[PDB]
């Protein structure tokens, strides 16, 4: 297993308001560039927060949600501090009850 970081927001806010996936193009250019592995997503009412250890996340999450994930922590401690109004949280996978990390439930 590995480490994931995430930040959730509802898609009415990351989707739409502030279409962080314009952010994220940017970042995934960058890494090209570099020859860095990407090691972020942005992942659409992700199946991980189906997780019995995210039960309180889930319990006060969007009812239409979506997360920005990565195995770098760093980059989701600064998602938070340029969004705020995310939850935020971690989760170890591939387990039986997060099978794919990146999977939506749509």
């Amino acid at each position: 297993m590995a480490t994931y970081y995430y930040a959730l927001g509802s898609q009415k806010f990351l989707l739409e308001e502030e279409p962080f996936e314009e952010v994220l193009k940017e970042r995934r250019r960058d890494y090209g560039e570099k020859n860095k592995e990407i090691d972020f997503w942005q992942v659409i009412q992700p199946a991980f927060l189906n997780a019995p250890e995210l039960a309180e996340a889930k319990a006060k999450a969007p009812e239409k949600n979506v997360a920005i994930v990565s195995t770098n922590k760093s980059f989701i401690v600064w998602v938070k501090l340029r969004l705020e109004y995310v939850l935020t949280g971690e989760f170890e996978a591939p387990s039986d009850a997060i099978p794919d990390p990146l999977a939506s439930l749509d």
